[PDB]
């Protein structure tokens, strides 16, 4: 059998307060299956370290969604509770199979949409500058479909190393470091103020590929949600 991400200690904090979504948002595994050996090619322990995901199909997803620890339910929070929520991350994104186009690999999303999405693109013109094989946020500051609701960034160039990320949100305001350097700092979120339904989301989330063969393969080598306050 394919070894389980449960049979080491790494991913237990976080899979303590998942549930795993695949191939689609419906549930695949509990947070009590996800820590008791629950295992497939989408979802397993690679290279006796890494918390892998691999998903083939637009719009289809392998995804762990936060849930409130110790076999709780879905958890809902707000951007502005005066505590910083923070997801913490070490990836090894792979070169893309052909095909594969955008991977959402973390996000913060509530019930009526994603306020964050970070995600591997294989190319594309922001703000009149081409990027090719990189890492890129895209925030909602509304909820149209309209250009004006984004604010899109790149975050890095994709590497062959792992690449570290943290994603904090404190007081209406995202900041998000990658290999320990700022690069989105305070971001405004007042736009999700009121909102009280934001949880996060990390794994891999197929999005426009080209071919519905092609499978999206994203390695964890940490993963973590926390909340920190006084």
């Amino acid at each position: 059998f394919l070894t389980a991400v449960s049979s080491i200690d790494t991913f237990l904090p976080v899979l303590n307060e998942a549930k795993l979504q695949w191939p689609t948002s419906a549930l695949a595994a509990s947070s009590e299956e996800l820590l008791g050996g629950y295992v497939g090619s989408q979802f397993y322990l690679q290279d006796g370290k890494y918390m892998q995901f691999q998903i083939a199909g637009s719009s289809n997803r392998c995804e762990l969604r936060q849930m409130i620890p110790d076999g709780g339910s879905e958890i809902g929070w707000a951007v502005d509770d005066g505590t910083t929520h923070t997801a913490t991350s070490s990836i090894v994104v792979p070169e893309q199979v052909d095909g594969v186009e955008e991977v959402t690999i973390m996000q913060i999303h509530s019930g009526e949409a994603p306020q964050l999405r970070i995600s591997w693109i294989r190319s594309k013109s922001l703000d009149g500058v081409a990027y090719e094989d990189f890492i890129m946020s895209t925030v909602r500051i509304g909820t149209g479909d309209s250009s004006d609701n984004f604010v899109k960034t790149h975050l890095a160039d994709r590497t062959a190393g792992a690449m570290s990320f943290q994603i904090d949100v404190k007081d209406s305001k995202l900041t998000i470091t990658v290999n320990g350097n700022v690069v989105v700092n305070g971001q405004d979120l007042s736009f999700w103020d009121g909102t009280d339904s934001c949880y996060f989301k990390a794994g891999a989330y197929n999005n426009n590929p080209t071919s519905e063969s092609a499978t999206a393969r994203i390695k964890f080598a940490a993963l973590a949600w926390v909340d920190h306050h006084h």
